[PDB]
């Protein structure tokens, strides 16, 4: 399979809450996992509240996942250790809370600690830069940071030095990185990403790797950008490793301003449709960027946000339809799939 042509891992998010995206529900999912991956991320179990039971901490649903990724030949990347959206949010993670330091270091020392030797790599703090897309803080940028209870509570960004800092000492085994979104459009973005990387090296914070989710669409942004924003990253330093963390692609955008060129029919494109087709060339040129900008020895790996089109949390976005990964609403592989398997070959 896949990660057979690559010697970094290949990675696939993986659903764990009922449905039929379950892993340990579906079998015909294991053995997609089985024949091309060899590292999952948890899509969702692994996000900070989901390891607590009211105020005590619960590993039991995450620990039976690493355990199936063990035993199924995978390694763990753990998605993450710090991220803002309420919905995920700690109960201690208030600004009422006067022991939030006290709390957020309690959260560090002791996920990071308890998943020691089971976990490859850890995006240690996730979704750190202000965006103008997606601000539900509602506070607008500080110097180019999101607003978020972390921010707040420790009155700047120092909270990402510490939760480094934390990490290393609780497993000095796992590669520690920062993750984001849209930091791959060359843009303003990208500037800030520039910045906090270059604070946090300065700082002497045991930052591994940056992470690009990577949630595009087949036009854009263009790979011309794609690869300046990771050219600019792998020019701060001569060890810092590129993990592409959330990859997926739109053939639907809902930005361009031109909505004759969307597919608005779920039958549209599942069987053949030119986005199907654009899509692989999508895929071939952005792992093919990959291979080129990043030096071997310094390639954290790539990771697919999902394993069928159904299984996608952009299944459908902006009330349309679309088919973002590599294997369909039956399980068969696409032309993503041969994008792929020909960059990483020849
Ligand atoms: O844990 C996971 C979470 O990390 C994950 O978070 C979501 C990540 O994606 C976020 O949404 C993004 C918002 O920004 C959009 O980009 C806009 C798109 O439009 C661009 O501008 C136009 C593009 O089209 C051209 O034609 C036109 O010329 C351009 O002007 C604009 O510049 C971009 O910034 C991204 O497409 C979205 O992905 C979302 O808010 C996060 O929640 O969610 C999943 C979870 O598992
Ligand atoms: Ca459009």
């Amino acid at each position: 399979g896949l990660a057979s042509l690559a010697d970094f891992p290949i990675g696939v998010a993986v659903a764990a809450s009922g449905g039929n995206a379950d892993i340990f529900t579906s079998s015909a999912r294991q053995n997609i996992v089985r024949a091309e991956f060899n590292q999952i991320t948890a899509e969702n179990i692994m996000k900070m509240s989901y390891m607590y039971s009211g105020s005590n901490f619960s590993f039991t649903n995450s620990d039976r996942l690493v355990s199936w990724a063990a035993q199924n030949g995978q390694t763990v990347h753990g998605h993450a250790l710090v991220w803002h959206p309420s919905y995920q949010l700690p109960n201690w993670a208030s600004d009422s809370n006067a022991n939030f330091r006290q709390d957020f270091a309690r959260h560090i020392d002791t996920v990071a600690a308890h998943f020691a030797g089971q976990v490859k790599s850890w995006d240690v703090v996730n979704e750190a830069l202000f965006d103008s897309a997606d601000d539900p803080d509602g506070r607008g940028s500080a110097n180019g940071y999101r607003q978020s209870v972390f921010y707040r509570q420790f009155g700047g960004p120092e909270y990402i030095d510490e939760a480094f800092r934390r990490a290393r000492a609780a497993d000095p085994t796992a590669e520690l990185y920062y993750n984001d979104f849209n930091t791959e459009e060359n843009g303003a973005k990208t500037t800030a990403l520039v910045n906090l990387v270059q604070r946090l090296l300065n700082n002497g914070v045991p930052i591994d790797g940056v992470g690009f989710q990577m949630h595009v669409m087949n036009d854009y942004p263009s790979i011309a950008n794609i690869r300046q924003a990771m050219q600019k990253i792998v020019a701060l330093s001569p060890t810092l490793k590129i993990k592409i963390t959330c990859l997926d692609v739109r053939l639907n955008n809902p930005y361009d301003g031109n909505s004759s060129n969307d597919y608005t029919n779920r039958n549209d494109c599942a069987v053949s449709c030119a986005g199907l087709d654009r899509q692989k060339a999508r895929y071939k040129e952005i792992v093919q960027a990959y291979l080129e900008v990043v030096p071997p020895g310094r390639r954290g790996g790539i990771t697919v946000w999902g394993i069928a089109d159904p299984d996608s949390w952009l299944y459908t976005h902006q009330n349309l339809p679309d088919w973002p990964l590599l294997f369909n609403d039956n399980l068969q592989p696409k032309p993503a799939y041969q994008g792929v398997v020909e960059a990483l070959s020849g």
